[PDB]
């Protein structure tokens, strides 16, 4: 009868027009390029629903995890587009706060939320993402630690890797 005021739960595939639309912001207006294109977005939320989490406030998502497991220490540039079901690391694909929503806890909020969600996961035992150097201080109010750089490339963009255990 009415919209939630705040309502967190895991996406479906009917969520992936609103992510991305998050996405064009929040990344492409930014280096060219984001993380998951409609079809990217789609495919994990179709084959590993569980590993995603979304906040909408009145209705609207306002954040969004968006993961995939994966089987391997380090991550690589297959791992980009993959979901390993024998994994047992949580592999974050992208994070992000709509325009309108960040600066007010929204993303670290979701975050935690999103690592005990996982957690609970019989499988994931370690929650793995990248990330540019300038949010490397960020993550590690996680739990998660630096790994090196991360052997993915994107555009000229580099980014670190990150290791949380679980
Ligand atoms: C960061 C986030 C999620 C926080 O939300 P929030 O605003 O709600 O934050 P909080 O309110 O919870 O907390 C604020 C903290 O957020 C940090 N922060 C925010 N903006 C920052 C900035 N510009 N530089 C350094 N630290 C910053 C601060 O340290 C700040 O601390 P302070 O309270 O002390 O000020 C939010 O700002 C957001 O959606 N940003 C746009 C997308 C993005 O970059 N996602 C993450 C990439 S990291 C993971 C990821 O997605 N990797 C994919 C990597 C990737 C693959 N392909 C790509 C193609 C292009 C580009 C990237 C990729």
């Amino acid at each position: 009868h009415t919209l939630p005021a705040n309502e967190f739960r895991c996406l479906t595939p009917e969520d992936a027009a609103g992510v991305f639309e998050i996405e064009r912001e929040a990344f492409i207006s930014v280096s060219g390029n984001c993380p998951l294109n409609l079809d990217e977005v789609q495919h994990f939320l179709t084959l590993c629903p569980e590993l995603s989490l979304g906040w909408f406030v009145e209705g609207r998502l306002v954040a969004f995890i968006i993961g995939s497991l994966w089987d391997e220490e380090r991550l690589t540039q297959e791992s980009l587009a993959l979901h390993r079901p024998r994994g047992h690391s949580a592999h974050l694909h992208a994070l992000a706060v709509h325009r309108s929503f960040r600066q007010q806890g929204k993303g670290s909020v979701l975050l935690w939320r999103y690592l005990h969600h996982v957690g609970a996961q019989p499988a994931v035992r370690r929650a793995v993402l990248m990330c540019e150097d300038a949010l490397v201080p960020f993550f590690q109010r996680f739990g998660f630690h630096p790994a090196g750089p991360c052997a993915i490339v994107v555009g000229s963009l580099t980014f670190t890797e990150m290791h949380c255990s679980l």
